[PDB]
């Protein structure tokens, strides 16, 4: 019996959540009575199958339990069997669901609702997360969820609770959509590329964090931590929970063979231990390391070494590499590593292989500074411009690039991209590019996913699909699509109406982005200087209106002198 097996070492209150998270991200349309209703159903049958492990079909996998489960409230998917209905809820999930807006209630709605019943106040929580981010790392929400109760649970018996919940509900907002986003990269590399990249990733990314194990410690982490993922991304949340536990525990046994900064992470609850080792900082690099070049491109068994087990190989001299290298973006760490198996395909088929690949490093050094040239750059102007500002400026530059992509995912990604200036610039040299480079893999992989949903570019098209780690450098390439041929006015796309006065402070410079991609889609050819000059015009247009006696119409007769002027430049 599967369904008991995890039962026991997940526990009721555990196993009870992972089930809800994954009902909730299969069919995120349906609503929460139903999930409920459908967790305790099957919650019931893995009790009578704990005692009597042969009772129903306690036999069965999980996939055909949790599928019969929800066929009884969807209808093709349904149709299919066993292999077949699970992939087909796979590729149904919703990036972008249509769901609405979540606000929520005052301080003292809450506290009530949370004191009055409690699991429900929380199951509530998982579902609406679940249903909205179809890719949330299931143990993580878990986690998440445990300091969500830790908030009220606090600030409900406070002098002034609005004080002190809504700041901490919002770093966690945040923090749960960082989560969400991550994750959605890991998903789509297993899912796009094959464990290969994924695993690839995940060695770089842990010598880093471990410079002090062994190759074949790391080999034996990375392999662990593969399945973890490829097990949540597919749906399987139990076992991903599970075997995520484990490996929490070995990495904390073996401390001493990993890492010396894992002591804080191993002295505390699960899920604050797992939580707490995925983002410990990197550990000091071992002293005495030895030359690369000495066993990878002076050597002469190089080609030998290749030809016996490539993969091995490079996946060793990235582990070398990676490990005295924290300064580098993991991206960065994987274009070497494909370029020195490039070299050595090519090389160790020439006649004096050595003569061949004895220049590689020479390769690296253009590698190297673009990304720092490139992070130079851009933080000097981030420092110049501020956040808005720079915002409005990628908003200009990916409209000319890719002019068919839709202004709601223009606007989106735009402003998570300026969001890195404020994250990484602050670093020093030193720190700059791992966090610039890897967090700007997860944005363009937002506009990535989200545009595969409805593809009306090529060139997004291309970019996305051709290289995983070399997308930021295909899309720094592109520059203004020459063939894009410009729209054509609308007056409800450009009528600014009195409801966004009360709209807050930021869903209004939205509300002004919006209005400059819809102008850029009109005049790609425009210039930046045009742009700002009429860009400071509707920021005029919303102090009048807004503030001027009982105007409704203030929006279309002032909207009038608006596209008046704005048909004129
Ligand atoms: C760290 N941060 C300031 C950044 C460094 C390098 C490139 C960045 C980019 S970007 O999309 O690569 N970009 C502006 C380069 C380009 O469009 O060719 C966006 C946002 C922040 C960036």
């Amino acid at each position: 019996s599967e369904v008991a097996h995890r039962f026991k070492d997940l526990g009721e209150e555990n196993f009870k959540a992972l089930v809800l998270i994954a009902f909730a991200q299969y069919l995120q349309q349906c609503p929460f009575e139903d999930h409920v209703k459908l967790v305790n159903e099957v919650t019931e049958f893995a009790k009578t199958c704990v005692a009597d492990e042969s009772a129903e079909n306690c036999d069965k996998s999980l996939h055909t339990l949790f599928g019969d489960k929800l066929c009884t409230v969807a209808a093709d998917c349904c149709a299919k069997q066993e292999p077949e209905r699970n992939e087909c809820f796979l590729q149904h999930k919703d990036d972008n669901p249509n769901l609405p807006r979540l606000v929520r209630p005052e301080v003292d709605v809450m506290c009530t609702a949370f004191h009055d019943n409690e699991e429900t106040f929380l199951k509530k929580y998982l579902y609406e997360i679940a249903r909205r981010h179809p890719y949330f790392y299931a143990p993580e929400l878990l986690f998440f969820a445990k300091r969500y109760k830790a908030a009220f649970t606090e600030c409900c018996q406070a002098a002034d609770k609005a004080a002190c919940l809504l700041p901490k509900l919002d770093e966690l907002r945040d923090e749960g959509k960082a989560s969400s986003a991550k994750q959605r990269l890991k998903c789509a590399s297993l899912q796009k590329f094959g464990e290969r990249a994924f695993k690839a990733w995940a060695v770089a990314r842990l010598s880093q964090r471990f410079p002090k194990a062994e190759f074949a410690e790391v080999s034996k982490l990375v392999t662990d931590l593969t399945k973890v993922h490829t097990e949540c991304c597919h749906g399987d949340l139990l076992e991903c929970a599970d075997d995520r536990a484990d490996l929490a525990k070995y990495i904390c046994e073996n401390q001493d063979s990993i890492s010396s900064k894992l002591k804080e992470c191993c002295e505390k609850p699960l899920l604050e231990k797992s939580h707490c080792i995925a983002e410990v900082e990197n550990d000091e690099m071992p002293a005495d390391l030895p030359s690369l070049a000495a066993d990878f491109v002076e050597s002469k068994d190089v080609c030998k070494n290749y030809a016996e087990a490539k993969d091995v190989f490079l996946g060793m001299f990235l582990y070398e590499y990676a490990r005295r290298h924290p300064d580098y973006s993991v991206v960065l760490l994987l274009r070497l590593a494909k370029t020195y198996e490039t070299t050595l395909e090519k090389c160790c088929a020439a006649a004096d292989p050595h003569e061949c690949y004895a220049k590689v490093f020479d390769e690296f050094k253009p590698l190297v500074e673009e990304p720092q040239n490139l992070i130079k750059q851009n933080c000097e102007l981030f420092e110049q411009l501020g956040e808005y500002k720079f915002q409005n400026a990628l908003l200009v530059r990916y409209t000319k690039k890719v002019p068919q992509v839709s202004t709601p995912t223009l606007v989106e990604v735009s402003r998570n991209l300026g969001k890195v200036g404020s994250k990484c610039c602050k670093h020093p040299e030193a720190k700059r590019m791992p966090c610039a480079e890897d967090y700007l893999s997860v944005v363009l992989n937002q506009l990535c996913v989200l545009h595969e949903k409805t593809p009306v570019s090529d060139r997004v098209t291309k970019c996305c699909t051709e290289s995983l780690v070399n997308r930021r450098p295909c899309f720094s390439a592109l520059e203004v699509d020459e063939t894009y041929v410009p729209k054509e006015f609308n007056a409800e796309t450009f009528t600014f109406h009195a409801d966004i006065c009360t709209l807050s402070e930021k869903e209004r410079q939205i509300k002004k982005q919006t209005a400059l991609v819809e102008l850029v889609k009109h005049k790609p050819k425009a210039t930046k200087e045009q742009l700002k000059a009429v860009m400071d015009d509707f920021a005029a247009f919303v102090e009048k209106c807004c503030k001027a006696d009982d105007k409704e119409t203030c929006f279309a007769e002032e909207g009038k002198k608006l596209v008046a002027a704005s048909q004129a430049a």
